[PDB]
């Protein structure tokens, strides 16, 4: 699905090719920048203190949980998707790697067949 990796400070450091088709941005756009980016408000603003809390409480809200959340693209556009995220160390410093599914399709067929009673 879609792959990113960040450091301990939720900057981008890498950014897969399925990432680049659903968020728009390319891996070169997305790499330097905060993963807050990805998302819209109030989730955005609030992005760095979720960071932040769990390196001070060590205390997971969806590190080995998941969840399902909304993402936004470049064009501004947001969508449902799950949520998967690793933890991992490099170079003495943590960094997590977020799985993204798009779950447009599934959220659309459901609101069809509600709609058609
Ligand atoms: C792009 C859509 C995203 C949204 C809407 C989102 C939202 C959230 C929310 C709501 C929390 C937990 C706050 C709470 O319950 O107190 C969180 C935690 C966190 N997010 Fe994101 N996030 C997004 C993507 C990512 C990605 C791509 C990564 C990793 C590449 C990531 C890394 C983290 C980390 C490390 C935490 C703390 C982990 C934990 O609490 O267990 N997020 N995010």
């Amino acid at each position: 699905d879609a792959m990113i990796v960040i450091d301990g400070h939720g900057i981008i450091q890498l950014f897969s090719t399925a990432a680049e088709r659903l968020f728009g941005w390319s891996e070169l756009e997305a790499i330097g920048q905060n993963v807050n980016i990805l998302m819209p408000e109030p989730d955005r603003s609030r992005h760095d203190s979720y960071i932040s809390r769990y390196r001070t409480t060590s205390d997971p809200h969806i590190i080995g949980i998941g969840r399902i959340v909304t993402g936004k693209r470049r064009d501004g556009t947001t969508f449902p998707m799950h949520l998967s995220i690793g933890e991992m160390q490099s170079g003495g410093e943590p960094y997590f790697t977020g799985f993204v599914r798009d779950l447009t399709e599934h959220q659309q067929t459901q609101a069809r067949l509600q709609e058609l009673q």
